[PDB]
């Protein structure tokens, strides 16, 4: 292992990406890494991707999708049923019309809100395992699988540095952190948990992980504001407005990306009191929650883990 890694920094998806290699001789796997990411990235992403060519066809026919397409539907699918709905990776008519985040981002009026609350619903997605189909039932849905984008394709990085035998290793999707190993003198690495209310980067406190993913969320970091009022980017399905309640930030810990991605935004519908109720329900799933007024709660399994730096918040 070297001291010095392998290093390479990109701007994918919107967000600076760095891969860290510690394995001495693995320097090309980082280019294996950025190709897989790269290859993901444009299947997926509506910003023509295999998921617009579903959306094209919305109420007219069934789409061929790719293995790495239908899987990531197959599971977005899981979330949204788990969540009783308020996950649903059709939401996509909702988040296009918001379009919070991008610089034509703008508050819709009403009217157009009630014009496509009544095309989200998970259980109008049909799935053909034998023809690998994705089909939309109803006309002008569309697929979003934004909320979930980030941890499939950290867990798919790392599935390509275990192919190549790496085994020690820093994925960074714009603060979404997965560490496998342990830092190479030889302690548990220390991970920042993110400070909502700053940049990406700034954090509140460190946590000791290894072989573990730490994804971070939090409503100020893209924001629409419009007429003294804010809008965040984690939208109510049911009401068609972001989710309004007493989080301002969550971190997840799990050991697959996808399920911290995809649970805190599930969470986010539960407000801090519930969402720390339901992440107890998941073994192996642990979250630091954070709220408006600063206090900072911790689950069951990080009680004594979890280290707050930061003298501007107190645990609760
Ligand atoms: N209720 C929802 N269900 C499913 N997808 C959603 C929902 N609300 C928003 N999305 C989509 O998911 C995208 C990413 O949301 P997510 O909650 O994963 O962001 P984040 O984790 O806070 O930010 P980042 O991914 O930059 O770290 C949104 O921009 C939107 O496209
Ligand atoms: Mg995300
Ligand atoms: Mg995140
Ligand atoms: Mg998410």
């Amino acid at each position: 292992l070297m001291d010095q890694p392998y290093s390479k920094t990109d701007f994918l998806m919107g967000t600076v990406v760095t891969l860290k290699i510690y394995d001495k001789g693995k320097e090309d796997v980082l280019d294996k890494g950025f190709d897989r990411i790269k290859d993901l990235a444009a299947k997926i992403t509506t910003s023509t991707s295999e998921v617009d060519k579903i959306n094209e066809q919305a109420g007219k026919k069934p789409v061929k999708v790719s293995e790495d397409v239908y899987y990531l539907i197959q599971e977005g699918l899981k979330y949204s049923e788990n969540s009783g709905g308020s996950f649903d990776i059709t939401i996509g008519p909702l988040t296009s019309l918001w379009h919070i985040g991008f610089s034509d981002a703008r508050k819709p009026s009403q009217a157009e809100i009630d014009a496509v609350l009544p095309l989200i619903n998970y259980k109008d997605v049909k799935m053909n395992d034998k023809d690998q189909t994705v089909y939309l039932e109803k006309e002008g849905m569309e697929l979003d699988l934004g909320a979930i984008a980030k941890g499939f394709i950290t867990d798919e990085t790392l599935k390509v540095f275990k192919e190549n035998k790496v085994t020690t290793s820093i994925i960074d999707l714009g603060g979404n952190i997965y560490v496998q190993g342990n830092n190479p003198n030889g302690n548990k690495w220390n991970v920042g948990i993110q400070d909502p209310f700053s940049p990406r980067g700034s954090v509140i406190g460190k946590l000791p992980e290894s072989n573990m993913s730490i994804v971070t969320s939090g409503i100020y970091e893209r924001y629409l504001e419009v007429d003294g009022k804010t809008y965040h980017h984690i939208l109510d399905p049911k009401t068609g407005y972001p989710f309004d309640n007493d989080i301002a930030g969550v971190s997840i810990v799990s050991k697959k990306s996808i399920d911290g991605d995809g649970l805190s935004t599930a969470t986010f519908s539960k407000g801090i009191k519930g969402g720390m109720d339901y992440i107890e329900q998941f073994e192996g799933v642990d979250a630091i929650f954070i709220s408006k007024e600063k206090k900072v709660y911790e689950t069951s399994g990080l009680k004594g883990q979890f280290e707050l730096t930061d003298k501007d918040f107190q645990m609760d």
